[PDB]
């Protein structure tokens, strides 16, 4: 069986005009004796012939891996558009398809707040800074830490955790030194999602 | 054919003595045409025999699920015993033997950080209580919240993240009534882990 895979574009893609967004298809465990393989997209339903779809390319288990691009446009993808890949093998009885979108669903608001360390904290060499983020839907986000326009790499963000309203939220983690928060230094929790105006929100860290 | 999946015991199970922590072979797709399996158990290679079936349960696509479980001693466990589940059916050419054991390395003891609702989030209806967890080796965690010794519905917790030191991470958030917290009302995050001084711990959060 030729198997079929659908990614969705990266929030931030769609987020932001700058970027371009992506739909794209895989396909996987394309056999050598039957490797012709071809990709109609759809757009709520509607064929469309934009794509690219790359050469295909051996892989080292001797099947193939074949795919197809389609750039989505910003407001398209927002507006829950379904994107169809369909996949026409010959060594396939049927032809697969798959079918991605944003989210269902009303679009809800992002609430961010900004956490200091705790007081048990400040006994080590490293501080932990909290931007805490609840209440969005859909669960396509973002979240960048920085400081002085700079960005923060050491963070982590955990993933969106269904909360009891039906709405979503998260947490992000950014590890500074102990002496760079008692500094004074000002921290910025910076996040994106459709439901934010601009798209964008920041909320700013630092010791008082 | 029907794929097996293996489970591990749920990690409150292991921690508290009191509890039943078992291991749970899971096999699906199994079709009418021969609805029987066999399960062999094994533990570090030694076969044990304390396993026991369940009632087959017809689904929806015209398929079975037949699950094994096993119990297990808290200390195997949590030594990092390796228990093989294998499953003997007609349409499976030969048997299939899937093994799980606890995650290997030095267990680490959480730290245990609780965080008061942000000022901001103040002038809202209900407020977040935020307890973080971090430096706990290895991800197998159970979290709760109390106050007056009674236990707290509204809670949501994240699954744990992988840090930059290797060690995991994860947040927890109670919700209560921002009326609650202005009262004073003392609410309590509790912790289980294995590298804790008897599996647990507890931290405090007061308006104060
Ligand atoms: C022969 O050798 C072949 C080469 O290795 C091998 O091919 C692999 O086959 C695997 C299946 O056997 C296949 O596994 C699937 O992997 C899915 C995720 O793949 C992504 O992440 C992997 C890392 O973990 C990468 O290695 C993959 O390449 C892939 O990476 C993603 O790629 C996309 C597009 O390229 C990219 O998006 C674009 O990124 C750019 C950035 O430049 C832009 O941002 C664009 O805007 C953006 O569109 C992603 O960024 C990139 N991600 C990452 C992390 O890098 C995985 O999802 C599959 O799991 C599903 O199916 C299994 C069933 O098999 C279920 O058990 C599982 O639960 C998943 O099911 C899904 O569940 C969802 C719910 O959570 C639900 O929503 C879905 O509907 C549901 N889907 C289905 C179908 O049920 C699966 O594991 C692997 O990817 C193949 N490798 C490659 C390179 O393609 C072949 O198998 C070998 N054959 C033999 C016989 O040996
Ligand atoms: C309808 C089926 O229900 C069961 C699930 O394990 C399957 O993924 C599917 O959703």
């Amino acid at each position: 069986g030729p198997d079929v895979f659908l990614f969705p574009p990266k929030p931030k893609d769609t987020l932001m005009i700058s970027r371009t967004p992506e739909v794209t298809c895989v396909v996987v465990d394309v056999s050598h004796e039957d490797p012709e393989v071809k990709f109609n997209w759809y757009v709520d339903g509607v064929e469309v012939h934009n794509a690219k779809t790359k050469p295909r390319e051996e892989q080292y288990n001797s099947t193939y891996r074949v795919v197809s691009v389609l750039t989505v446009l910003h407001q398209d993808w927002l507006n829950g558009k379904e994107y169809k890949c369909k996949v026409s093998n010959k060594a396939l009885p049927l032809p697969e398809e798959k079918t991605i979108s944003k989210a269902k669903g009303q679009p809800r608001e992002p609430q961010v707040y900004t956490l200091p360390p705790s007081r048990d904290e400040l006994t080590k060499n490293q501080v932990s800074l909290t931007c805490l983020v609840k209440g969005f839907y859909p669960s396509d986000i973002a979240v960048e830490w920085e400081s002085n326009g700079q960005p923060e790499n050491n963070y982590k963000t955990t993933p969106p955790v269904l909360d009891s309203d039906g709405s979503f939220f998260l947490y992000s983690k950014l590890t500074v030194d102990k002496s760079r928060w008692q500094q004074g230094n000002v921290f910025s929790c910076s996040v994106m999602h459709e439901a934010l105006h601009n798209h964008y929100t920041q909320k700013s860290l630092s010791l008082s």
